[PDB]
């Protein structure tokens, strides 16, 4: 125990000794130097490499423009804005319109009220188990959070269509400054959730009490949402009208339900959307489930299709081909220069510091060092002419114009295969083979807890 | 011819091939990534440096406080700043005031009118040389810039004396961005100049023409002057009074005239003070004369008595031990970190990217590489308890507040012995023998031209 | 040009300080050689001289990334207090042997090599070299992708349409004759290259000369003194 312990520990002399050392080395003594007075992001962004790399001529692009550039602000709504991003685009299209977003504000409402009524149903399924238990826990961590998965996007637009941003945008405080009322709906999430455990000691959950509290807690959650944004102006199957002006500057009107004009104008069937991802850590041709994840009570669940990196790039290109934008989901910002809008991992010299990451995309999900944390808009590619394969791709991301080049960010072959996990393709565009994996029947997914990294997008 | 200019010349395959080898050194890789990025000096602060020499402790300081930190702005004004800042000690302390400050306007007016009157002499004593000459050139580049040396402080006191700021300021515009008022001044001067070499073809300069010729350009001179800043309000043997406040509140009034304020008050006596100067260009123990520069048309010429650093350096520390604050002229802003108003050759790690200096002190000044530039005062030292010698210095600039550590530096030994030349002192503080090069008579001065390098101070 | 106008100019320095060695330290060519070795500032000879040894290329390739291009203040001034070294090092060697010495010929290949390698860390050597093939990737108004392939040294002539033996300065500088042809002694960048020279001319011929310039579709390059009665806020 002794020896060990004091083997282990950190002694005084062995440092000031390689302290000693490193100094006489005078790579270290530059590095040093300049590491105490910038950050080290600053410091070894190597311009060599952005020469190169900054490179945003793309021979393989979708015909319609990201018009405007779309900006969630301080909300962790990019799932929403990326899933809205690919779909306005044919909008713009169809319609002929200089500038169009479907509301991102009008899923949020929904997805919040949702997510927050889903929390209690959590709640009362896991009442059997103790408070300190690590799904309690988990579940009473962030009940109200704002980023979310594709199919919860779909459980969304099922239930509730899509409307032009024009009938409800991001006018309230709260669409892009979430965190406040996040904190207020969830403290009083926190206080109902022990309120039910507390009277399913004694009770059923389907005793008439139960029934009763569920209803009493589900007015006051709506309550204070309406306090913060108001319900959308028009039901999911109720009229609107939506005037607007075209390109040539012609006015037109449509009269139409936030679920007609999902399918008829943002041209969205909710049963051709799958989700493939590149998760190493397991077998692929495996689809993969992450448990509990969602937001509507009794929801399609997040599944993935687990491919390889040749596959999972393949299809982004013929995507693109085919006209049609790719949501997709990654690690950001790790390897990402905001500023020049640039995505490499090798644009900043961390060799030269001798700083080096041998550890593989599998074990980095494994260690707790990568997962999915954002969704962006693959909207081009560049395929080289002589390997006809894609060296780099055209992203739109939902930061406002300012971010990267005018909005939009470019990233290496290499920054996809290692950085970025999960793409959003329409079924019939997988080969026989892949496709059977969803219609098939009995391919037994691979079952991930809730909090898996491999999860929702913010 | 043709073999030794191949030689000689830039080789594409010489530079690349060079280049290749740079770039297999981690040294070289890190320091090209880094200064591509940021100004060197920011890359390369030393921290671990600062850390140790940025130390404001100073056991030998003079008792009175610099107050308030004064500030030339945009102007070369050091010169009389500094050597106002020296005096102003006496008058704070004597009449006990909080704040105070002679006025650095009042003497800038004279100086500017006299350098421009001066100009014209100088044009007319040098009409026998061609236009294109590098003395004729040389008059014409700058007639009226700011800078000066302290013989030409004293010129200006004994002809106009001094007065307190607060009867005569930096409210003009010119006072804080001379660079207009120089430049229309000089356009005009520089048209005089061909006027008199025109005239003194023709004619003697003792001819009635050209006498005639001179007060007209005197007379214009002056009539722009007074467009920019104001004549000063009192003639130098004019009373005028000042009313002040001391540091009990307390009322007072004084009626004297500038050139008994000088003496009286200030408690300038300007037979005393003598410049020492460390140019190892030449041999110790010789003066040392500065051709031509000056203010005052016929006023002392510029003179320094070569020494040796252990004797410049044992002169500072005892003029300070004796409660004098010590005037000196070094190269601004050689090796000096403005912003934490630290003065040290080693605080940037320029060595370890292998860029080291060895060019010495007398070659750094023949070589076009080190000058005077700039006046500032050594208001206290620190004297090391065990080797009895100076540490570093205390310096008050002539920035504002805002610059340094609120407007003061710290300057090391080192910094002393190779960036700065020039300390004035009282003749009564030196040893008999140096006293005697300046009251002995036939030392004969090294006379150097106007152009030296150990000139002006701005 | 950057790039190489300043590496052209230090080794042009070494060159004028050798040739000047038998000066005294103090004289005026000697003093003024010292003063700006690396500055920024050209003719449009110096520019030709290095249009001809390097080409050009499309700034897609080589841009205004580093620090140092758009501040070059200090830049400047770590090269030329290192020049200033250099100097009295060569001069030194110079008082004892001949310039065609094998110990100053070493000399100067050390200097170069020195100034080469300071240069490199604030700017990298550009990506081809003048007879070497690049590839450019472009968009046209069209939106259509085109590809270009050639060497900067082809870049100039075929795309950017430079024959450098066209061009010639003209002058309006009324302390000389007209018509007579003005060079401005050792000006320059690269060693043996292009003097600075101008043909004196009157103003109604200068301006004449702009006019039909502009009626033949060219832009016309011009010198001035910037920035006297210029209103910069108004241009």
């Amino acid at each position: 125990a002794f020896q060990g312990a004091m083997a282990s520990s950190i002694d005084i002399s062995k440092i000031n000794s390689w302290n000693k050392e490193f100094q006489s080395d005078l790579t270290h003594q530059l590095a040093t130097t300049v590491l105490k007075n910038y950050n080290a992001d600053d410091a070894l962004l190597n311009k060599t490499r952005l020469q190169k790399q900054d490179n945003r001529v793309f021979n393989t692009v979708v015909s319609t423009d990201s018009t405007p550039v779309t900006n969630q602000k301080s909300s962790g709504r990019a799932w929403l804005f990326a899933a809205t991003n690919q779909l306005r685009l044919n909008v713009l299209s169809e319609l002929n319109l200089k500038e169009f977003e479907l509301s991102q504000a009008y899923l949020f409402f929904y997805d919040k009220l949702e997510k927050a009524n889903y929390f209690l149903d959590q709640i009362v399924s896991s009442a059997d188990q103790d408070i300190d238990s690590r799904l309690v826990q988990y579940l009473l961590a962030a009940p109200t959070e704002d980023g979310g998965q594709y199919s919860m996007f779909l459980n969304l637009v099922k239930k509730y269509g899509l409307i032009p941003k024009d009938l409800y945008g991001d006018l309230p405080y709260s669409t892009t400054a979430s965190r406040k009322w996040n904190s207020l709906l969830t403290t009083k999430l926190r206080e109902f959730a022990e309120t039910l455990r507390t009277a399913l000691k004694e009770r059923s959950a389907d005793d008439s009490i139960i029934v009763t509290l569920r209803e009493q807690m589900q007015r006051e959650i709506f309550r204070l949402m309406s306090l913060f944004m108001d319900i959308p102006p028009v039901q999911p199957n109720e009229q609107f009208t939506w005037e607007y002006v075209d390109k040539d500057k012609k006015i037109h009107t449509i009269k139409s339900t936030p679920l007609e004009f999902a399918s008829k104008y943002a041209k969205l069937d909710p049963s051709t959307p799958v989700s493939l991802i590149n998760d190493p850590r397991h077998p692929y041709g495996k689809l993969i489930k992450i448990d509990r994840l969602g937001n509507v009570l009794g929801g399609d669940a997040v599944i993935y299709l687990n491919v390889d990196n040749e596959t999972l790039s393949k299809l982004v290109v013929k995507r693109l081909q085919n006209n049609k934008a790719v949501f997709f989901g990654s690690h950001t910002p790790k390897f990402m220069d905001k500023k020049t809008g640039v995505m490499d991992i090798e644009l900043w010299n961390y060799p030269a510091i001798g700083y080096n990451l041998p550890q593989q995309k599998a074990s980095r999900i494994r260690y707790h060092e990568s997962l999915m944390t954002h969704a962006m808009l693959i909207t081009g590619c560049h395929v080289d002419e002589t390997s006809k394969l894609p060296l780099r791709y055209r992203v739109e991301n939902s930061w406002g114009k300012d971010s990267g080049k005018d909005g939009l960010y470019v990233m290496t072959q290499k920054y996809f295969e290692e950085y970025c996990f999960q793409i959003v393709v329409d079924i019939n565009e997988l080969p026989k083979e892949l496709a059977s994996k969803f219609t098939s029947g009995k391919e037994e997914p691979i079952v991930l807890p809730i909090w898996d990294p491999m999860g929702a997008l913010a």
